[PDB]
């Protein structure tokens, strides 16, 4: 019992995370196989990331301006190139602690874990979600660029961000591990807005069920309502809309508790419209969406990795 | 900027963790050198758990009635020992992973990063708090017991928690890696109260000092108190007092921010009588006390562990 924003365990990402310096610029990067991954911005100057050129910057140099270090045993740079707003440097040797990987592009309300890196070490490490906006609401200080943020599936590490930048309401915005970034923003320091965000909706009723499933039910009422009554007033309250595919998901959480999907949308009806009252739902007081129903499932069932 | 739950790295105790099996009775434990932590509840039987004698029975167990294993491989068992409720499984082999480590018995309000762990195989990784009466607010399912909680000192790891037992409100009790619990509870199932928890005063002002060094300022006012005055209020609304000591360690946040630690009580006062209006703090529209004045300094000025 219990429910926590829990994070994947950290470990065989740890092992691939090394420090990538260019000039006076340092930031972490990701060496899987004899590949260094790392954001593009690393070959800018702090006069150039205005308005950089990075093609002309990247032609302007050697593998040999490349320091790339792992602990103290430093990389060989022996092949550089760029994929969008992602170097790939190609080093000398192979790292022993390669993963069973792949590289995923992920949407948002999705969540993920972010090991935070500094220097190429290691800081900490946390839970969040894809906002649908294409932010993550992060917490990075400078030199964190080059984080990346992982699922795992039993031995298989996903890669679905690399850091790279802060926006000014303060959350973050970054790419996928092929260099694309989630959402309309720029590896460059101009002025960039997040958009606006809506609440994942899907996720609210997924932990609204870890509540149930954990004793917490004050909420629930005898009342039901359709799905088009529902998407009426989540539209008012910036929810987004709740289709089928998303009642579909939610099936395994709505017969482990026997509360009908659309039932616990008229929970989640009655608790926009009235608040809370002083109640907490999980020890939160707020409607959380950072939890999927996968996350829900994970953290009732016991699912492990190895 | 931003704020999150972070945990550290899970890797060097990732590295540590492996089954123990006794009988039909499977847990976690922590191999460090030559050695295997447990909890000694392993070897009681589902009709022994409600009154143990657990000296009585380990003197009836061997130490091939032991099946540790770490990964597939085995691990021979050639020593047992009980120490409190802790078992020690001296095995034919020092693990190769074994982080430079510690055993530290942790006081209320300090907080550690627990890797949940289910077979031997880490599962999850997240951040809590001791609370004042010694129970954890954990995520614990069956098969959880073993698994510990940590803090990372650059290199070094420092063991805290080992976790026993979950108590009926749904909270968690467990021992340090000496197998004295924390808290009035015992290892068998009885009736155990967690007892009534107070909030960790200095904690919610260190998460108050965060808010402000991550731009949230519209709780502040002008205001300021005694520390009796404010005292006088806290202890009103369930929370626990105030020291000089608690004082003297938020000096250098009062400092880095600017503002009196008295100036910030009473902005905590005022946020006791009048509540939020629907404001949110950090993301939170409760006030977050899981949240030590060490825990902001690391997450705001980047302090890295290898
Ligand atoms: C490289 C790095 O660590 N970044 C993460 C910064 C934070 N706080 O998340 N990214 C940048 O420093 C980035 C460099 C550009 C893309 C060449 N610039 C940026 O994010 O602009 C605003 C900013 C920068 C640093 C700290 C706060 C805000
Ligand atoms: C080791 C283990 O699996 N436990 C953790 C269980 C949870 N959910 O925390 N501990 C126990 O199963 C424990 C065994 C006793 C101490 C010999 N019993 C216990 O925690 O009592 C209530 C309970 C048990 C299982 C699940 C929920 C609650």
């Amino acid at each position: 019992s219990g429910f926590r924003k829990m994070a994947f365990p950290s470990g065989k990402v740890e092992g691939c995370m090394v420090q990538v310096t260019c000039g006076t610029t340092t930031l972490n990067g990701l060496w899987l196989d004899d590949v260094v991954y790392c954001p593009r911005h690393v070959i800018c100057t702090s006069e150039d990331m205005l308005n950089p050129n990075y093609e002309d910057l990247l032609i302007r140099k050697s593998n040999h301006n490349f320091l790339v270090q792992a602990g103290n045993v430093q990389l060989r740079v022996i092949g550089h190139s760029m994929q969008n707003c992602v170097l790939k440097l190609k080093v000398d040797t192979a790292n022993p602690k390669t993963p069973k990987y792949k590289f995923v592009r992920i949407q948002p309300g999705q969540t993920f874990s972010v090991l935070a890196c500094y220097n190429g070490s290691p800081s900490g490490v946390y839970q969040c979600a894809m906002r649908p906006n294409f932010t993550i609401k992060g917490s990075f200080l400078n030199g964190s660029c080059g984080s990346v943020g992982f699922n795992i599936d039993y031995d298989c590490v996903s890669f679905c961000y690399m850091h790279h930048m802060e926006l000014p309401t303060g959350v973050h915005a970054g790419t996928d591990l092929e260099g694309n970034f989630y959402g309309p923003f720029v590896d460059r320091q101009t002025a960039q807005a997040a958009g606006t965000d809506t609440t994942i909706t899907v996720n609210v009723l997924a932990w609204l069920y870890a509540a149930v499933i954990n004793g917490d039910r004050w909420f629930l009422n005898r009342f039901t309502t359709t799905l088009n009554d529902f998407n009426l007033v989540a539209m008012k309250y910036n929810y987004e809309p709740l289709t089928q595919d998303h009642v579909d998901i939610l099936g395994p959480l709505s017969a482990q508790t026997g509360i009908a999907v659309l039932d616990m949308c008229a929970s989640l009806k009655e608790l926009l419209q009235n608040g809370m009252n002083g109640r907490t739902i999980l020890g939160s007081a707020l409607l959380e969406d950072e939890f999927t129903p996968f996350d829900v499932v994970r953290q009732c069932s016991g699912v492990t990795f190895q």
